[PDB]
């Protein structure tokens, strides 16, 4: 089909100017992320995740629910596309809360270029969701609504990085290389069904807010306060758990029953 801009636009709140311009992109990078969530319900049941536009608009735009970096990603680049930028796929190997070895190309960003010169936009990735669009210059450090980042170099590569807790965390490692569609369905269907992959056996979500940011990782919810404290909640029942994931972070879960077995049957929580 085609892409419904309309109706992204007002699935994410946005009724500002309608253009290809660095005031857009920024205002559109930050409103995403709080009004989509990052969760991986589909693959935590079991359930096929498609990635063809038809499908992420009538997952995400018209029946209001989330998805994880390529369900973002690839909207937000049709979107921008829909917009007017110049906007392509790329992929990442993410280095958050791994052990130092080389990980599976298994994220999902994208490169816009615009007035001249290279930007990455990313409203996809779980570990921590960037809420602005950063230039691609090594080394410098960029303020966005939420934490600092900065883009190093490393031989041939990059990495991204996000300053927390007075430490350069990097998050991820990227080369230029253009990614399809085609490219994304290969890693999408190794991530939502390999029993290698945790986002089978754990339930992750996340969403922005202005002011901070929601976490949960099993029965553990944190809530991380912009220049402040993170609250660290342990959350003590399947239902418990799915209240939270449906009030608090806006989460649809279509099979409460199926869900809260899981939850129980795996020992998320006890």
């Amino acid at each position: 089909p085609p892409f419904d801009l309309d109706a992204y636009l007002a699935r994410i709140g946005y009724t500002g100017p309608r253009n290809a311009s660095l005031d857009t992109l920024k205002a559109l990078h930050f409103a995403h992320p709080q009004a989509i969530p990052w969760e991986n319900i589909d693959p935590f049941l079991g359930r096929p995740v498609r990635l063809d536009l038809a499908a992420l608009q009538d997952k995400i735009v018209l029946g209001g629910r989330g998805g994880y970096c390529f369900e973002h990603n690839l909207l937000f680049m049709h979107a921008l596309k829909a917009l007017g930028f110049e906007v392509g796929g790329l992929a990442a190997r993410v280095l958050w809360g791994q052990s130092e070895a080389i990980t599976a190309r298994s994220h999902m960003l994208l490169r816009v270029e615009l007035d001249g010169r290279t930007y990455i936009a990313d409203v996809g990735f779980g570990g921590l969701t960037l809420t602005a669009p950063l230039l691609l210059e090594p080394g410098r450090e960029q303020k966005t609504p939420h934490e600092p980042f900065r883009i190093v170099e490393a031989d041939d590569h990059f990495r991204l990085q996000a300053a927390i807790g007075g430490d350069w965390r990097s998050l991820y490692r990227f080369d230029l290389q253009p990614q399809y569609e085609v490219d994304y369905s290969v890693t999408n269907y190794f991530l939502s069904t390999s029993p290698t992959s945790h986002f089978l056996s754990s339930v992750i979500a996340a969403r922005a807010a202005p002011d901070r940011r929601y976490a949960l990782r099993g029965n553990r919810l944190s809530i991380h306060h912009l220049g402040g404290r993170t609250e660290q909640t342990e959350i003590a029942t399947a239902a418990d758990l799915a209240d939270t994931l449906q009030g608090l972070l806006g989460i649809i879960i279509p099979d409460r029953t199926a869900f809260e077995a899981k939850v129980r049957e795996t020992k998320i929580v006890e």
